[PDB]
RNA sequence: UGGAGUGUGACAAUGGU
RNA sequence: CCAUUGUCACACUCCA
């Protein structure tokens, strides 16, 4: 049916004003009306045929029409200001650069806007130029060259959204780079490097010049009124060292010389970026969100839709500035840590912290380890010297490490990995009389050439042994904070936790810790990789303790190709020994949180991350679906109360500070705070959704985290929804700071880039049971 | 593959005509 | 055709 209404706006954190980019249009719904063409050829040029119809209607603009500007979309459409007098009017312009086109003719918000959008993009092709749906056009910001002769302006791209303060219009940045419009001596000249009047190119740099120049448009100079331009038929073999240009048709060889051309502002793309160019490009596309604000703001300036006599003839309005909203920041929560250390609370600052004289909540005290090094720079005294140096940040940092190994480091070769994991298990298994080992530290190469992926492979789906993996380089130059934060995972990779939420262990959390309550996860990764062969994986995390929600457990399997939904939730398949089974991935992790805490869940909390809105209403029925069977079959009237929120990153609504002077900023990027939440003015005005931005900037821009609240049953509040996702958005297990993207839907990701390797329609092998209980994926 | 983030390229899924 | 999103790869920056 519908997805879930608003329930109010939220009231608590503090104030801030930003202002995102959503240029508020006043929509002319005075009348519009909409056309086709009666063409018998076809032509399938876009520019061509909005020439064709520019020329035909200029031929009749006032004598039939009547001051009127009609529009053209690229298709049998036409828009004008209203219906025309006329009803049976023939025409048969014909374009001369050649067939005959006789022709015979014949709510509110949505046409008119549409509408509004199909002008808009008729007035962006008539101004600038089109390219890859964005429009890109030079006198923007100045534009400068960052190569020999690739010069990069500042672009855009449009996309009306209907959203709360009445439909807008968007904006955003986009750069190319392409060629300067320089004489070909200077463009020769900045390409090689060198003197090129008197010193003869090579052979070589002569087939890179004339690549570079292929398809390069070039109009003649030695002619001072007729400069035609003329297409590069291509560039002879043979100052006259300068071989001549090749230009017009093939059979009429036509040469000129190389100081006789200009380049004509080429249109499509230049040769593909290098290293040297990537890099200028990256160092001038981001900005810091003040200049990404005033690119925003002067794009639409310069663009000028006010006046313009598209806007006349419609009245079409859009304000010049950007939409300034109110959004409340939401306060950062406390976090407790064991009380054997120096300080028992911290409390995020600007959403990030480190473990200074603190010390984890649970130490799970691994007393057995052996570590394999894949390698040969490496030595057995430097990789013991780090082994013992990581023991000691662990044992600071609030857990007890074993200082010495269950067998000696036992060094290998990349091309064994198995026979070296073989040997180490076994060795190990056999020594202290059968007792699994609790980690593995492989030292792997630099570039490991799936090295990587063939060690955690084994160690998962073949034996069951907890690995942990470091670079050579970090091994060489060992640091701190490299230590800690390798420490952090091989915490949490034992069954432990290392950081605890104030408020849940206090059961004060709204909604959440009154009752058992799970906040799951999902998401997909597709193959890219052939097409009908690789399947794509699903990946599905759970968490496991109620008092405090920071221990998941993920377990991924495979389905059809290139399917967006989580193929199996739940699935059943007949079995005549024991009849209608039933499994999937919901009942697995539903048992396994009530065998991990004692008490069957009575609310779930779903985090389905990735999908598209054309399709939020199929993926919402399909896995409600899913869910609803499957804790139906779990017990007879067990119905707990689903609350889906989806999850969007890739989206094109920025988030800047009302005054960048002031302290409503971070330390660096001084865009908003860590916290924000933006729930007004700009979302889907009758669902229930909210921007928010729970982490902090490092340089550019900051993407908010777009949660669309699906279908809710147990009634948040707006306010209890953005509290609890901000305050869970801080419980990571393999870092300190906070997440863009909540935890329950980052490990979902994660654990299914993770599951890639697994696999060498066909399942992939099943995960070991000692390793599934634990976050292995993390 | 210590981790977080934001730029680009390539490829891809889905809604309306 | 017009979009909304996703995956992967590379580059850059930052952490005690
Ligand atoms: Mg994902």
């Amino acid at each position: 049916s519908n997805f879930a209404p608003r329930p109010g706006f939220g009231t608590l954190g503090t104030k801030c004003i930003v202002k995102a980019n959503h240029f508020l249009a006043d929509l002319p719904t005075k009348d519009l009306n909409q056309y086709d063409v009666t063409i018998t050829p076809e032509v399938s040029s876009k520019s061509v045929n909005r020439a064709i119809i520019a020329e035909l209607v200029r031929l009749y603009k006032e004598s039939d029409l009547g001051r009127r500007l009609p529009a053209y979309d690229g298709r049998k459409s036409l828009y004008t200001a209203g219906e025309l007098p006329f009803t049976w009017k023939e025409f048969s312009v014909k374009i001369v650069d050649e067939r005959s086109y006789k022709v015979a003719i014949k709510d509110c918000p949505q046409e008119a806007v549409q509408i509004l959008d199909i002008v808009l993009r008729e007035l962006s092709v008539k101004r600038f130029c089109p390219v890859g749906r964005s429009f890109f056009s030079p006198d923007i910001k100045t534009p400068q060259r960052l190569g020999e002769g690739l010069e990069s302006w500042c672009g855009f791209y449009q996309s009306i959204r209907p959203t709360q303060m009445g439909l807008s219009l968007n904006i955003d940045m986009a750069s190319a780079a392409f060629i300067e419009p320089l004489p070909v001596i200077e463009f020769v000249a900045q390409l090689l490097g060198k003197d090129v009047l008197s010193k003869p190119l090579s052979d070589s740099d002569r087939v890179k010049i004339k690549k570079g120049l292929r398809g390069v448009k070039v109009e003649v100079t030695h002619r001072a009124n007729v400069r035609r331009k003329y297409r590069v038929a291509g560039l002879t073999t043979q100052h006259t060292h300068l071989p001549c240009l090749q230009v017009g048709n093939q059979k009429k060889a036509s040469y000129l010389p190389m100081e006789a051309c200009k380049i004509v502002e080429g249109q499509r793309y230049t040769k593909r970026l290098n290293e040297k160019q990537i890099t200028a490009l990256l160092k001038v596309t981001c900005q810091r969100p003040r200049d990404r604000e005033n690119d925003i703001l002067r794009t639409v300036q310069h663009n000028a839709y006010d006046q313009d006599p598209y806007a006349k003839e419609f009245g079409m309005n859009i304000s010049e500035k950007l939409a300034s909203v109110e959004a409340r920041i939401l306060p950062a929560p406390w976090l407790k840590y064991h009380e054997n250390g120096k300080e028992k609370d911290c409390l995020p600052q600007v959403g990030q912290w480190n473990m200074m004289n603190k010390k984890m909540i649970n130490g799970m005290t691994v007393s057995r380890w052996a570590c394999v090094n894949f390698s040969r720079s490496v030595q057995e005294n430097v990789a013991r010297g780090f082994c013992n140096e990581l023991g000691q940040m662990c044992e600071v940092s609030g857990m007890e490490f074993n200082p010495e190994p269950v067998i000696p480091i036992y060094s290998a070769r990349p091309d064994q990995v198995e026979k070296a994991l073989k040997h180490v298990y076994h060795t190990s298994m056999n020594k202290t009389k059968g007792k699994e080992l609790e980690l593995l530290l492989a030292i792997l190469p630099d570039n490991n050439g799936s090295l990587y992926g063939d060690l955690k492979r084994i160690c998962e789906t073949e034996l069951g042994l907890i690995s942990q993996c470091c670079l050579t380089k970090h091994v060489f130059k060992i640091s701190k904070q490299y230590l800690a934060n390798v420490s952090l995972k091989i915490n949490v990779k034992m069954g432990g936790r290392n950081t605890v939420l104030v408020d849940a262990i206090s059961c004060r959390i709204p909604l959440v810790s009154d009752i058992p309550t799970i906040i799951f996860g999902a998401d997909v990764t597709h193959p890219e990789n052939g097409e009908e062969s690789s399947p794509s994986i699903a990946a599905v995390v759970a968490s496991q303790d109620w008092p405090e929600v920071t221990k998941y457990a993920g377990l991924v399997c495979a389905q059809a190709h290139r399917q967006e939904l989580i193929q199996d939730l739940y699935k059943t398949w007949q079995d005549p020994v024991r009849g209608t089974v039933s499994g999937g991935m919901i009942r697995d992790l539903l048992i396994s949180f009530r065998k991990a805490t004692g008490q069957k869940p009575l609310r779930i909390i779903f985090y389905r991350a990735g999908v598209s809105e054309g399709q939020f209403y199929q993926v919402l029925l399909y896995e409600l679906d899913a869910i609803r069977k499957a804790c139906a079959s779990l017990e007879p009237n067990y119905q707990p109360p689903v609350t889906f929120i989806v999850v969007q990153k890739r989206h094109h609504t920025r988030l800047f500070a009302n005054n960048h002077r002031d302290k409503n900023s971070t330390d660096r990027s001084g865009n908003i705070l860590p916290g924000t939440v933006v729930d007004t003015k700009i979302c889907h005005p009758t669902e229930f959704d909210f921007y928010l931005c729970s982490h902090a900037g490092i340089q550019g821009t900051s993407r908010p985290a777009h949660y669309h609240v699906l279908w809710d049953e147990n009634n948040f509040t707006a306010d209890g929804i953005q509290s609890l996702t901000n305050n869970l958005c801080y419980t990571y297990a393999r870092c300190t700071r906070s997440v863009s993207i909540v935890p329950p839907a980052y490990y979902a990701h994660l654990a299914a880039f993770r599951a890639r390797f697994y696999l060498e329609v066909k399942p992939l092998p099943a995960l070991k049971e000692n390793v599934k209980r634990v976050m292995f994926y993390c």
